[PDB]
Order: structure tokens, then sequence, then C-alpha cells
């Protein structure tokens, strides 16, 4: 027997509940990067890379 | 027997609850990077890299 | 028998509850990096790197 | 028998509850790095590195 | 028998509760690094490094 | 001016989040009363009565 | 001016978050009363009565 | 001016977070009353009565 | 001026966090009353009565 | 001026955090009254009575 893999869970998200009450919100940006409100995200990668909520102002070369 | 893997959990998030009440919010940015409000995120990587909530103002080369 | 792995948990987050009440919030940035409000995040990496809430003002080369 | 691994837990976070009440908050930044409000995060790394809440003003080379 | 590993716990955090009440908070930064409010974080590393709440003003080379 | 009532809140419930993970549940009853799993309920009464989660085995007269 | 009432809050519940993880639960009853799992409930009463989680085995008259 | 009431709070519950992890639970009853797991409940009463988590085995008359 | 009431708080509960980890629990009852696990409850009463976590075995008349 | 009441707090509970870890618990009862685990409860009463965690075996008349 070579039962290498079974009943496995790799990068999983599964019981999640959120509530958000706002009166105002004023996300505002100039030449930059905003990431906001990220919830319930999963992933798996082989021989690569991973990123979920990445911001970068810029990359000047 | 070579039961190498079983009933495994690698990068998992599974019982989560949040509440947010705001009257105002004024995320504001100039030439930079904002990451805000990140919740319930999982992942797995082989032979790569990982990042979840990364900010970077810029990369000038 | 070579029961190498079983019932394992590597990078897991699973019972979590948060409440946030604000009247104002004024995240503000100029040329920099803000990471704010990071909750319930898990991951696993082989032969790479890991980062969860990384900020960097900039990287001038 | 070579029961090398079993019922293991490596980088786990699992019973957590927080409450935050604010009237104002004024995170403010200029050319720097802010990390704020980091809760309930776990991870595992092989042959790499780890970081959870890292800030860096900048890296001038 | 070679029961090398079992019922192990390496880098775990699991019963935690916090409450924070503030009227104002004025995190403020110029060219530096702020890390603030870090709670309930665990991790494991093989052949690498570890860091949880690291701040660095800058690294000029 | 007789500004008797304004901007009032009488019996209100408004920011609420719950998560429940079970493998089994075996509510079982014989001749009795079970109330179970009651969440997020509000009401107002004038010149009457109120009840939310009331159980009564029986009323033999 | 007779500003009798304003910006009032009478019987209110408003920022609440819960998580429950169970493997088994075996609520069981014979001729009695069970109330279980009551969360986030509010109410107001004039000239009456109030009750939220009341159990009574029986009332034999 | 007769500013009798203003910005009042009478019977309020508002920032609350709980986590519960169980493997088994065996609530069991015979002819009696069980109240269990009561959280985040508020109310107001005029000229009446109040009760939140009341148990009574029975009332034989 | 007759500023009789203002910015008042009467029966309030507002910053609260709890964590409970159990392996078993065996609440068991015969002809009696159990109240268990009561958290974060507030109320106000005029010209009546109040009770929060009351148990009574029985009332034989 | 008749500034009779202002910025008052009557029966309030507001910054509270608890953690409980148990392996077993065996609350058990016969014909009696158990109250157990009562936390974070407030109330106000006019011209009535108050009780929070009252137990009574029985009242035979």
């Amino acid at each position: 027997v070579l039962y290498v893999g079974s009943k496995t869970k790799e990068g999983v998200v599964h019981g999640v509940a959120t509530v958000a009450e706002k009166t105002k919100e004023q996300v505002t940006n100039v030449g930059g990067a905003v990431v906001t409100g990220v919830t319930a995200v999963a992933q798996k990668t082989v021989e690569g890379a991973g990123s979920i909520a990445a911001a970068t102002g810029f990359v000047k070369k």
C-alpha cells in the first residue's frame, strides 16, 4: 500500500461570518495602491508563488 | 504500509466571526500603499513564496 | 509500517471572534506603507518564505 | 513501526476572541511603515523564513 | 517501534481573550516604523528564521 | 415645543455575527419542551407581556 | 421647550460576535424544559412583563 | 427648558465577543429545567417585572 | 433650566470577551434547576422586579 | 439651573475578559438548584428588587 494522500485539506477556509455597518467611508488615493475589505480567500500553489492582498505604490525602473 | 499522508490540514482557517461598526472612515493615500481589513485567508505553497497582506510604498531602481 | 504523517495540523487558525466599534478612523499616508486590521490568516510554505502583515516604506536602489 | 509523525500541531492558533471600541483613531504616516491591528495568524515554514508583523521604514542602497 | 513523534505541539497559541477601550489613539510616524496591537500569533520554522513583531527604522547601505 | 420623542431606539438588535460548527447534534425530547439556537431577536410591547425563548414542560390543570 | 425624550436607547444589543465548535452535543429531556444557546436578544415592555430565557418543568394545579 | 431626557442608555449591551470549543456536551434532564448558554441580552421594563435566565423545576399547587 | 437627565447609563454592559475550551461537560439534572453559562446581560426595571440568573428547584404549595 | 442628573452611571460593567480551560466538568443535580458560570451582568431597579445569581433548593409551603 502507498496511501500517499488522503482526506487532505491544503489552503482551505470554510466557516466565516462578518457584519459591517458604516455611515461614511472615503477611500481616497493619489498615485498609490489601496487594498481594502478582503475576506474568505484560499489558494494553493505548486512551484510558483502566492499572494493574497498585496499593495504596491509603484515600481520605477 | 506507507501511510505517508492522511487527515492532514496545512494552511486552514475555519471558524471565524467578526463585526465592525464605524461612523466614518477616511482611508487616504498619496504615492503609497494601504492594505486594510483583511480577514479569513489561508494558503499553501510548495517551492515558491507566500504573502498575505503585504504593502510596499514603491521600489525605485 | 511507515506511518510518516497523520492527523497533522500545520499552519491552522480555527476558532476566532472579534468585534470592533469605532466612531472615526482616519488612516492617512504619504509615500509610506500602512497595513491595518489583519485577522484570521494561516499558511504553509515549503522551500520558500512566508510573510503575513509586512509593510515597507520603500526600497530605493 | 516507524510512527514518525502523528496528531501533531505546528504553528496553530485556535481559541481567540477580541473586542475593540474606539471613538477616534488617526493612524498617520509619512514615508514610513505602519502595521496595526494584527490578530489570529499562524504559519509554518520549511527551509525558508517566517515573518508575521514586520515593518520597515525603507531600505536605501 | 520508532514512535519518533506524537501528540506534539510546536509553536501553538490557543486560549486567549482581550478587551481594549480607547477614546483616542494617535499613532503618528515620520520616516520610521510602528508595529502596534499584535495578538495571538504562532509559527514554526525549519532551517530558516523567525520573527513576529519586528520594526526597523531603515537600513541605509 | 413638546419634542416628546425623537431618535429613539426601543428593543433593537443590530450588529451580530455567529458561526457554529458541529459534527453531531441529537436534540431529543419526550413529553417536554426544547428551545435551542435563538439569535438576534427584538421586540416592544405596550400594555401586554413579552417573552422570547420560553419553554414549559406542560401545564396540567 | 419640553425636550422630554431624545437620542435614547432602551433595551438595545448591538455589537456581538460568537463562535462555537462542538464535536457532539446530546441535549436530552424527559418531561422537562431545556433552553439552550440564546444570544443577542433585546426588548422593551410597558405595563406588562418581560422574560428572555425562561424554563419551567411544569405547572401542576 | 425641561430637558428631562437625553442621550440615555437604559438596559444596553454592546461590545461582546465569545468563543466556545467543546468536544462533547451532554445536557440531560428529567422533570427539571435547564437554561444554558445565554449571552448578550438586554431589556427594559416599566411597571412590570424582568427576568433573563430563569429556571424552575416546577410549581405544584 | 431643568436638565433632569442626560448622558446617563443605567444597567449597561459593554466591553466583554470570553473564551471557553472544554473536552467534556455533563450537565445533568433530576427534578431540579440548572442555570449555566450566563454572560453579558443588562436590564432596567421601574416599579417591578429584576432577576438575571435565578434557579429554583420547585415551589410546592 | 436644576442640573439634577448628568453623565451618570448606575449599574454598569464595562471592561472584562475571562479565559476558562477545563478537561472535564460534571455539574450534577438532584432536586436542587445550580447556578454556575455567571459573568458580566448589570442592572438597575426602581421600587422593586434585584437579584443576579440566586439559587434556591425549593420552597415547600
